[PDB]
């Protein structure tokens, strides 16, 4: 019945963004176009509306992701659209995808089916240059670190302690571990380093946490790149790179106006990793949306154990936001995997594995309650789901205390989300939220980790390797112990063990390593090995990709 | 140099309490005397002052108790006294001791040395009859449970499910496990039960948590005594015992006015266990003190892991109190035991075991911070403590962020607490508190236990026996899962293992059993075996006790 994703995006009729912008009260002079259907928007908009009250803030999140798929963005856009149809003044804020995936695994829609922000092609690729700006802001510091050594090493860095890597927005595994500065006294200082994907760059994180260009610059100045032979820290400030980086980011600091299929305005801006970073779109975009609109839908990376958690405990913390509702997105299928059913038999009805798996969802609902935010569940409808199945899922959500709404936004655009929209509105008019972060900053790193781990993961306790112990000891005496904590762990489990589906009990977390992003302003415990630069597959999507004389692009999606 | 405790109490000159009472603004008609030096005070005092603002609330607590002793009450009274000397309008609120200990181990001062509430003799013994009233309110329900069975068992209790024991205020071990109702159809219904010491009676708990006689009566009506053969709960309400119990407690519901050696007014009122109950004096006394005074000192049973915790999470919760400071009482000696030094070598200087043991204190200080209450440490001075020792202890407290003050109240009454008083005043004028309970009631019992366990005990996780699992399951479906949780565990460790002194790491808590006090309004997880009716020793203190023709009492203290 439904057309594929890509073709739906092309045949959509989009409105001139300048139109959308004046519709929202943005003045033409605060708009810088990129074609007819993209625009950067001035940080001045926010500045003149600082005093106006915020609209409502609605977070989208989901249950523990599985191979079976949940489609969280699909829901976000479709929720946005329904809200627009019900006459509400709404925007959606989303993250910019990394360019690289478009060539290994394939690019995919911002959403999918009929729930999508457009123009699709651009947003996957260069969009408005935000990631390029991030790439060169980042690598300029790399080159300045290297130039400093080359020029007599005045700050007295021990080159072997350098933590500041390089970045690029392609999936290139060979760039993981490299030795640079070879060739002789004229070619720099030989040393071991590597590349991570640009979207995992701390500079990408900063962008998303910054309040403006001047706040962004000040963060840059706090970036720790490595240490002295004495074990004193060396920062970008010390290298005096901030102005430059800040300059490279002058256009990057502005959110980008675009639209859903059905022309609902949308910001797309920033887009960090959700394991080593907070997996949220920029504070700047979102804070602007609240001024321009009465309702703002936004989402978070990975399951609610991670994105939701970081959204509240980091994003809202810094921005002084107080989310008003949270929507958890789930499917019958993912729940059944969590209840034990293998990927190939997900089609066979099975109310028992569905009841078993529901625990995963029950535990997320519960977590969101721990932040004082009322929770609505979205069920991404799927054709093989039986009535018995869906019904059970309703009973179970109600038993567990949350409104539930079946969503067919994928299939039917904004119309497939109208009951969901109504449930959210219903929750907003009758269950105002009592926001508070899960933890105070004045705790210790180990206190902060344990509270997340036990309150959110349902972990028994936390383990630490010797290397992690010295890190935390070091970081605390360097005065970074009153920072937020950002768990990088698997997203496929509440546990640090990705094989443990559903709601695992009697387990512990092992923190193996602890890293720092003093620019972004947080501490990063890592549990498994974390892949900050994925590789291409056996056949890369790039082998099929072409564009012909007409400009007809095949093999891409 | 110093006289013993008892003789100090006798030679003290006490003022007529009616005097103290009019001094505080209590009208004569709100006073019922018991001699010249005791009075019950009307709940009407509070009622007419409900609108006045509260004075400051200052909690006294201590580090993990050891065989070496810490003297927490000594500090409380002496702190009260210093405050009085500095011209401040202050009262102290303390618990009534159990009568029984006076005959096994020996009675002891309310405080000690020169820091004491008087008249000593009375407060150990019958005082004003509060515990007797508790004993008979309690046992009337026992006798009504038994009468009900005898009279045809209309409510259809399964006598073997009866949880409501009997109580008495002596240490009588033989009364632990008994079979009653023997002799035949005319003598009641044969069944297994026992006695606990009166001060561990739930009715004692209720008294301390009640807001008035009518609130107290309503609590009584919610007491669960046992179940039906169907597994439905049976309450005192169902037995219609509340009015009666409420009647037995008509005088008991009034706090008792008494004084310190130096004539500072003092309430003594209620006095529950601190493991299966919250180890605090009555809300009623304390709430009245805040109206009558600008500063109120009160204390809590056991270490800060227990009393302090329950004081905040139960007492302040119910009463809507917001403590303004908390004083932790410690000694060089107890810290050294915690650092490893055996009881016999506590006299030998040892800065290393003192540094090691300080961890215990550091961890308590830290906990009190988790409730948003600024912490001052009191050092009970002891003659064998060296300058090097005390100095180290100061450096360590300051390093750990809390004011510290050496206290010689034992030796020198109110004068030995003047620096401490000044430090508290100093903390009150410059570090206002941000009170919040450790946890929300809407969590699950297992969530609530784990948060206490991990945040306060520094436990890894929590274990549960099968019997505890069904209890919690039962209690939750009976609708008692949104109640406070009251840990009964050893007081000699942060862990449930009393052999683990100092600051134990990598341990778990095992909850073996879970009980309910639906009158008092909380849930009682138990970890070790909990002794709710201690025994007399080899030689009981009672074998030496006498009073002669003059009335000279020997052998008692
Ligand atoms: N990737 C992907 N995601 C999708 O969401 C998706 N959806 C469809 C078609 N959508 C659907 C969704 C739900 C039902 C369904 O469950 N129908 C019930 C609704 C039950 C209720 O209202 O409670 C029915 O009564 O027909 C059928 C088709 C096809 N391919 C997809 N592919
Ligand atoms: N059970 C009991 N408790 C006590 O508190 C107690 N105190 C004394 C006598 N009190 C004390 C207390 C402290 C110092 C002491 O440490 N003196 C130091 C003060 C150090 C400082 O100010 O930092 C000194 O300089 O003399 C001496 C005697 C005797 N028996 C007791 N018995």
């Amino acid at each position: 019945k439904v057309p594929s994703d890509i073709e739906i995006a092309q045949a959509a009729k989009m409105k001139p963004v300048m139109e959308l912008a004046r519709g929202l009260g943005i003045q033409e002079d605060e708009v810088e176009l990129y074609g007819k259907y993209k625009a950067k928007i001035s940080l001045d908009v926010y500045r003149r509306l600082k005093d106006k009250p915020d609209g409502k803030l609605i977070l989208v999140t989901a249950i523990t992701p599985t191979p079976a798929g949940e489609g969280k963005t699909t829901t976000s856009v479709g929720l946005t659209d329904a809200l627009a149809r019900l006459g509400k003044r709404v925007m959606v804020c989303l993250r910019e995808p990394s360019l690289g995936p478009s060539f290994g695994i394939k690019g995919g829609a911002a959403g999918g089916g009929y729930a999508q922000v457009v123009p699709m092609e651009d947003i996957n690729l260069h969009f408005t240059g935000d990631i390029h700006a991030v790439t060169y802001a980042h690598n300029l510091l790399a080159a300045m670190v290297d130039n400093h050594l080359q020029q007599g090493n005045v700050l007295n860095i021990d080159p072997r302690t350098i933590t500041w890597r390089r970045v690029i927005d392609l999936n290139d595994r060979a760039l993981r571990n490299i030795v640079i500065g070879l060739g002789g006294k004229a070619n720099g200082v030989p040393r071991e380093t590597g590349f991570d994907i640009s979207v995992a760059s701390e500079v990408m994180a900063c962008l998303c946490l910054a309040s403006d260009l001047m706040d962004l610059k000040e963060r840059f100045s706090r970036i720790v790149v490595g240490y002295t032979y004495d074990g004193k820290p060396v920062t970008a400030g010390d290298l005096e790179a901030q102005g430059s980086m800040a300059l490279l980011m002058k256009d990057a600091i502005k959110p980008n106006l675009v639209q859903t299929l059905e022309n609902t305005p949308a910001f797309i801006h920033g887009g960090p990793f959700a394991n080593i970073a907070h997996g949220c779109n920029s504070i700047i975009a979102t804070k602007t949306a609240l001024k321009l609109a009465d309702y703002v839908v936004t989402e978070a990376g990975f399951g609610a154990d991670l994105g939701a958690e970081k959204f509240y405990d980091v994003k809202c913390r810094y921005a002084g936001f107080k989310p008003d509702a949270t929507v958890i997105v789930a499917t019958v299928r993912a729940l059944k995997m969590h209840g034990g059913v293998p990927k190939s038999d997900l089609a066979t009805e099975n109310l028992e594995a569905l009841r078993e798996g529901f625990a995963n969802l029950e535990k997320h609902i519960e977590n969101i309650g721990k932040f004082g935010v009322p929770a609505v569940v979205a069920i991404n409808a799927f054709p093989t789901d039986t009535e018995a199945e869906l019904n059970l899922l309703y009973e179970l959500c109600a038993k567990a205390g949350a409104e539930v709404a079946l969503s067919e936004v994928w299939a039917k655009g904004g119309e497939g989300g109208l009951e969901l929209a109504r449930k959210v509105l219903q929750t907003l008019e009758s269950r105002p939220s009592n926001f508070h972060v899960l933890y105070n900053l004045d705790l210790s790193i180990k206190d902060k980790i344990a509270k997340i781990a036990t309150e959110i993961y349902g972990a028994d306790g936390v383990n630490y390797t010797a290397e992690a112990d010295k890190a935390i000891q070091r970081y605390e005496s360097l005065g970074y112990g009153n920072l937020p904590v950002v768990m990088a762990k698997t997203q496929y489990s509440f546990s640090d063990d990705m094989t443990k589906l559903g709601r695992p009990r009697n387990f512990t977390i092992t923190v193996r390593e602890v890293r720092l992003s003093a620019g972004a302003g947080f501490i990063v415990p890592i549990t498994g090995a974390i892949m900050t630069m994925p590789g291409l597959p056996k056949r890369p999507a790039a082998c099929n990709i072409d564009i012909d004389a007409d400009g007809v692009i095949t093999g891409l999606f």
